[PDB]
């Protein structure tokens, strides 16, 4: 009878960060990370779009509530991620690498705390235009 | 054997519409559906990406001639939708609620009845920059 | 915890073309691909999305290193395609005709001789903002 469907929003946030991991040289470090291991930080303006997937409720004509999902994003990402320093203001970040893989794990693992269960199908993050990354909880 | 691949093809349309259903109050209306319940509508530039999948021609270089395409795109999408008040104006919707899910269902089963049989897919459908629904006739 | 992403980088490159297959005569090359088939070619800005796939390295926070990734595709997609006339230029293009299809196909195919196996997912070309292919290696 029923059809199923992915559901996506876009958002964005502003952020600053530093590429270094605690188990590395300083020198092993530049050489891996180059300018994205600047000591003083670096920034973006992040966008993240939230993929959700299930069944086309017949009586509202969505798989999922919207405000719902803005609610959800807005805990899940923006008030911990906006207009912050990841590496310092954020205590995931203290023992993990603000990579752009790690800051959509993050936000996965963020949003499937709020989420009914097999609700979440993919969260892709632009650090800029031209470089993304997506997690599908693989 | 010959290699496959996905081709798309991406338009957009204007329309207006109103998200209401006729199993719903006024009450409920307004508290699941919000502003887009405005009694009078609202509207978007709807974005369509329609792409087909199928083996590479060795003779033409061609999975489907994009001539082709839009031709079948300007018949299952542009006559019915651009330009138009969803609700009142497409019999499909006088009874089913215009939420961007529907719409973009509704797009796949014209493409359906208008293409050749197994060429379709996916339909994603931008209601605006940030909202977006694929499907794939699932 | 393991856990698997997908990384994608996008460029862009000049190029003129023209589509012409030798197995149709200059009539049915002019009806099937129509102003493509234009004698002197036309031209591009294509856009190419890069996608590679793996697990997330716990040291380094990557999947793949930028630097490297960038490395390839220079050598499979700029080097020999950037501000060049693919046909005349290619010599893959003496004998194949040059829609975006087989673009697609054959920069999947050059970054295969240089990235190591198991990492290749996803080969995007977007011929105009409009016109897109995607190749798996299917
Ligand atoms: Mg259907
Ligand atoms: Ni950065
Ligand atoms: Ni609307
Ligand atoms: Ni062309």
């Amino acid at each position: 009878r029923r059809c199923q469907a992915q559901v996506s929003r876009r958002i964005s946030f502003s952020a600053s960060h530093r590429l270094y991991s605690k188990f590395l040289s300083d020198e092993e470090n530049l050489k891996l990370f180059g300018k994205c291991n600047n000591p003083n930080g670096h920034g973006h303006n992040y966008k993240v779009v939230v993929t959700v997937h299930g069944e086309i409720d017949p009586a509202t004509g969505m798989v999922m509530n919207l405000a719902d999902l803005k609610k959800y994003m807005e805990e899940a990402i923006m008030q911990p991620l906006d207009h912050k320093n990841l590496d310092m203001d954020v205590p995931y970040f203290a023992d993990v690498v603000s990579t752009t893989e790690n800051v959509a794990v993050y936000i996965w693992d963020n949003l499937q705390k709020v989420l009914p269960v097999g609700v979440l199908y993919k969260v892709k993050v632009y650090e800029t235009d031209n470089n993304i990354v997506v997690y599908k909880g693989e």
